């Protein structure tokens, strides 16, 4: 069922790659280079999903040839999500799936290994994984190798739901979109392409981890919001109908309320940390701030989710201003992290 999107609040300015011509260029010369397309309809669909312009949107200030490497694994993703769950009328089973995703795991991890089968375009994943990480630090190589598994081990979860045909309660999604969306892996790319890399005791600390997850899963809900009107399982509107027993459209002031809270949270740990954060914190946060942006600037433009969803507009203020913990018990620890 249809639904009306409120107005989306955000207190950063735009911001992008001032090369982003040149960026693009790279990126369809590799997208032919590779050929990520059966036919010239699905090349012009590739090319419009802009997946070049939203990590320039996210990467203002990085050098155009690493915005460039980043952006292939975006282009692969999209490429490769438009061929494996367009594979017939049947759901995929996640027993068909899981052995495949753990080879694709394995070549971001190794692209030197190579199996019996191989999906089309797994050439193309040794080449930009080749090129994102050859000359990275071993630091950054670690986290690239650690948040690529985890998001294609987030993926399975949305395969087995898929093939359940069931809605996760609002606790598990809450818990796993920020595994299903790879966010950790799009803040790894950014740390790749900008040049900055926390140190352990930053990426550990409970606050950094509350700030990187409350991006994630705030991130990942406007995502959710934006590709709704396209998509009509896991979608943040239909998990929140099935947990209050509501409309799609009594779900979306629940949705902006959620979104306004981890938003709001996220802002508070942002200024608890900033004062005292080091270069690469620093860059982080930056990076988060210009990704929240990209999302909205890109997410309505982009033909990835458009038109099926036109730009509800600016909000003045959060929709929720509350401060008290989200009560859902898997995020809950965020909140302790205020300081």
């Amino acid at each position: 069922s249809a639904i009306e999107l409120l107005p989306f609040h955000c207190p950063f300015a735009a911001a992008v790659n001032p090369r982003l011509a040149e960026i693009e260029k790279l990126c369809v010369d590799w997208i032919d280079e590779f050929r990520l397309y059966q036919d010239d309809a699905q090349r012009e669909r590739l090319i419009a999903t802009k997946a070049a312009e939203v990590y320039a949107r996210a990467l203002p200030n990085a050098a155009p040839e690493r915005v460039a490497d980043v952006a292939k694994w975006l282009y692969w993703g999209f490429a490769t999500d438009d061929m494996v769950y367009d594979n017939g009328p049947v759901s995929v089973r996640a027993a068909d799936f899981l052995p495949l995703i753990v080879q694709l795991a394995r070549i971001a991890d190794e692209p030197r290994s190579r199996f019996g089968f191989e999906i089309p375009y797994t050439d193309a994943l040794r080449d930009l994984t080749v090129a994102i990480t050859a000359p990275a630090t071993p630091g950054q190589r670690i986290e690239w190798r650690s948040t690529a598994r985890a998001w294609f081990f987030g993926m399975s979860w949305d395969v087995a739901y898929a093939e359940r045909g069931e809605i996760p309660s609002l606790n598990d999604y809450l818990m796993m979109r920020m595994h299903t969306g790879g966010l950790a892996s799009w803040a790894a790319t950014l740390g790749i392409a900008d040049g900055f890399e926390l140190s352990a005791r930053d990426a550990d600390s409970p606050a950094v981890r509350a700030l990187l997850e409350s991006w994630s899963t705030f991130a990942l809900i406007i995502n959710d919001l934006m590709s709704y009107a396209k998509e009509i399982s896991s979608n943040i509107i239909t998990v929140i109908a099935r947990e209050l027993s509501c409309s799609p459209q009594e779900a979306v002031p629940h949705a902006y309320s959620i979104l306004d809270r981890i938003s709001g949270l996220f802002l508070r740990l942002r200024a608890d940390l900033l004062p005292g954060a080091d270069q690469n914190l620093r860059a982080l946060i930056a990076g988060m701030e210009h990704t929240w942006r990209a999302y909205l600037d890109w997410g309505f433009t982009s033909a990835r989710y458009t038109p099926y969803q036109v730009f509800p507009g600016w909000a003045e203020q959060p929709h929720d201003t509350s401060p008290d913990p989200l009560p859902y018990p898997a995020i809950a620890w965020w909140w302790e992290q205020v300081a």
